[PDB]
């Protein structure tokens, strides 16, 4: 009795958000979800890095449907920093459009452990992670936490595979403090209108982050939930200006390499 529509067929993606862990991926793509010419996968795929066997026809059936002119989007932030993954994702299209959610390395790393506490609460300290020795001088750059935030180092692989105009840097921080303004950048990227707008958020003092009037799913307010947005410990003050007296000449190379300062040393 009903008319059941045509909901179109089911397209490889022609943008990802690609990294970074913690950089603020669930929300940029929660965001975008608003988007009527947007169709998002919603938990993280990790096909170019841990089911790439599966092949890619099985990544196409992970896809939503789309109708003629939408996007279709996934996020994985492990891709960034999967040295296999732009070769694999070029050989699916040269074409793909890649978005890096980027965030303050320092507090990158902060949020990345504060993720594996929130799930195993009798770790090491992040002071005793941060230095190969576990007390002081040099800083080890092995550790996870510490790796991903190289992102200069990152990119390069990037680069030997795509042209940055195929890249957008999304500004964590701005992601913040002014989502309407970043997705403004964002669907400007990707071809669409830019139809997401002031409107569509507030703050949401209680969070304590931006919130949606509206989801894709919802006619009512949406903010991310429990696993973002996490209070980080305090972590001791002398190792946080040690770190990011490490970080500076790396991020002073990306803001030369993307063209753009993130406003993370001065
Ligand atoms: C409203 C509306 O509209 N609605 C609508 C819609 O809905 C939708 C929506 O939209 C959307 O949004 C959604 O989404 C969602 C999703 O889905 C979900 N998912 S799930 O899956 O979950 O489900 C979610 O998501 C989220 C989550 O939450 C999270 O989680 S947590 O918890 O974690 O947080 C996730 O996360 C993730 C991440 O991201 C990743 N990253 S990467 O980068 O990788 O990518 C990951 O991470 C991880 C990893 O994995 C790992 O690795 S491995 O390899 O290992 O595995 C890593 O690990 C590491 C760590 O970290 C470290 N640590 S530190 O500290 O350094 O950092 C290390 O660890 C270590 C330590 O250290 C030491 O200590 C230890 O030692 C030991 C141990 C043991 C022993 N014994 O045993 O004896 C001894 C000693 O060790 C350790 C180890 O090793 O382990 O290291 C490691 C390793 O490393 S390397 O490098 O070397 O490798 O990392 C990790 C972490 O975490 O960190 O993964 C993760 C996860 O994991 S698990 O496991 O947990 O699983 O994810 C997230 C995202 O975002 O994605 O949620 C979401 C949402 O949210 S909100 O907010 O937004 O809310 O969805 C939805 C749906 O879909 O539903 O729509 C719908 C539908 O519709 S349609 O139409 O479409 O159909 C509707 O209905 C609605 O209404
Ligand atoms: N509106 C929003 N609500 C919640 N978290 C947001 C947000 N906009 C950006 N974020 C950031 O997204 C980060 C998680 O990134 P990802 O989804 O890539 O793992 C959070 O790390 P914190 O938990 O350290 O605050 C948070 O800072
Ligand atoms: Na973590």
């Amino acid at each position: 009795l009903a008319l059941l529509l045509d909901e179109g067929s089911k397209q490889l993606p022609q943008a990802i958000i690609i990294g970074v862990k913690k950089g603020g991926t669930r929300a940029l793509l929660e965001f975008l979800r608003v988007h009527p010419d947007v169709r998002a996968v919603g938990a993280e795929p990790h096909f170019f890095d841990r089911s790439y066997d599966k092949g890619l026809a099985w990544y196409r059936d992970l896809m939503p449907r789309t109708l003629d002119g939408q996007i279709t989007m996934e996020k994985t932030p492990s891709y960034f920093v999967t040295r296999e993954a732009p070769a694999r994702i070029s050989a699916m299209s040269k074409d793909t459009k890649l978005i890096v959610v980027v965030r303050d390395p320092v507090t990158r790393a902060i949020s990345d452990y504060t993720q594996t506490l929130s799930k195993r609460p009798d770790i090491p300290t992040f002071e005793s992670l941060t230095f190969k020795n576990r007390t002081a001088g040099l800083i080890d750059t092995s550790w996870s936490a510490i790796q991903i935030g190289i992102y200069a180092k990152h990119l390069e692989h990037w680069l030997r595979h795509f042209p940055i105009r195929q890249m957008l840097f999304v500004s964590g921080e701005r992601l913040i403090s002014d989502p309407a303004g970043e997705l403004g950048r964002v669907q400007d990227f990707l071809g669409l209108k830019r139809i997401i707008t002031d409107k569509h958020f507030y703050f949401n003092k209680t969070k304590g982050f931006p919130c949606l009037k509206k989801a894709e799913g919802s006619s009512r307010p949406h903010c991310l939930g429990k696993t973002k947005g996490r209070t980080h410990p305090e972590i001791d003050r002398e190792v946080v200006r040690r770190l990011r007296e490490f970080y500076r000449p790396f991020n002073l190379k990306f803001y030369q390499m993307t063209g753009h300062d993130f406003g993370w040393d001065g």
